[PDB]
């Protein structure tokens, strides 16, 4: 079935995480190690909770397909630059990287995809390591992402539930935190699904425990004090402050850009029209196709344009990713052209 297709691009939907890198920029500041994990592990449960259940399902991105976007931080008068691009369609990996230099931050990863059928159900899985880098610090958070399990595609209710086990690592400190998704059993219970819990831990040492659901509450318990604590809510005022996003306009996107390249699918699909959008995406699709056999013709070359592919460890490095941590007196503003994330400065380094 087609029918479950949100009008989104995966490298769209890729970017959701960082509605609030407001609390990377306060964790970069926070000097106590602990409390550093604690409030990476919190940005990290942000991501999850706007997710929808059901016929969510980005666009499977093309080859060279890319997705810039931006977001506004009031309180540290700072921005959050987001760019990705679909660097290989067989296999199906995408790759982005996030930078916020006046803020300290930054990020880059890899994601490949993966779906098993069990008939009635999908699996559809996300495998690939993300790196979260605080710059003036020079440590290193790695951390995995969860799948989403699908039931309901042929008969019964129509749900998507996140499983998996994450490990969020930060070797130079020593501390790390495990979070289990847990699926609803088969008897099922008012709160079975979505249910998360996990494990702070410093070095095999585990000091605080948490207990909850990844769309709700979700609380801290110290191993010393065994007094338990709210550790993050997705509280509506904390849902009425997400940063502004902002993407690039419409007549000054390159065609192979992801709401240029998919307009016509996009709307067919907010039109209710699937039989149309289905044709729209075979378009693309054969077009992607006809390009992979022109390109076998002459020569089979693809340079991916913001990326290249580190043959020593595999991994996918952007082309002009920058780490150096920020300085005032010669940092003036972070900014992005045509994909590539720069920073005015006056002196050349």
């Amino acid at each position: 079935p087609t029918f479950i297709l949100e009008p989104r691009s995966f490298l769209d939907k890729l970017s959701d995480y960082y509605y609030h890198a407001d609390f990377l920029s306060e964790a970069a500041l926070e000097e106590n190690p602990y409390f550093r994990l604690k409030k990476v592990v919190k940005w990290y449960l942000s991501g999850f909770y706007k997710k929808p259940k059901g016929l969510k399902k980005p666009y499977n991105p093309i080859l060279g397909e890319t997705f810039r976007c931006l977001w506004i931080h009031p309180r540290t008068n700072s921005k959050t630059f987001y760019i990705a691009e679909q660097v290989s369609h067989h296999p199906p990996i995408s790759a982005f990287y996030v930078s916020n230099r006046k803020d300290g931050f930054c990020l880059s990863g890899s994601i490949l995809a993966k779906s098993k059928f069990y008939g009635n159900s999908l699996s559809a899985i996300l495998e690939g390591e993300a790196r979260l880098t605080f710059l003036n610090r020079g440590e290193d958070y790695v951390m995995t992402m969860p799948y989403a399990h699908c039931k309901g595609i042929l008969y019964g209710t129509m749900t998507l539930e996140l499983g998996g086990t994450v490990n969020i690592t930060c070797q130079k400190t020593g501390y790390s935190a495990i979070l289990e998704f847990k699926l609803k059993p088969f008897l099922g219970s008012s709160d079975c699904v979505n249910q998360i819990s996990g494990k702070l831990k410093l070095g095999k040492e585990v000091l605080a425990t948490l207990e909850g659901h990844w769309d709700s509450e979700v609380f801290i318990t110290d191993k010393k004090t065994d007094n338990s604590e709210v550790f993050w809510n997705p509280t509506p005022d904390i849902k009425q402050w997400r940063l502004i996003r902002h993407t690039v306009k419409f007549e000054e996107q390159g065609d192979f850009e992801s709401e240029k390249l998919w307009q016509r699918v996009t709307r067919a699909i907010n039109a209710k029209d699937q039989t149309e959008a289905t044709q729209e995406k075979y378009v693309l699709e054969e077009a992607q196709r006809q390009a992979a056999r022109d390109r076998k013709t002459k020569n089979e070359e693809w340079s991916c344009k913001l990326f290249e592919l580190d043959p020593l460890t595999g991994e996918w490095h952007y082309k002009f990713a920058d780490t150096r941590p920020w300085d005032p007196l010669n940092d003036m503003i972070q900014f992005e052209k045509d994909g590539v994330i720069q920073t005015k400065v006056k002196h050349r380094t």
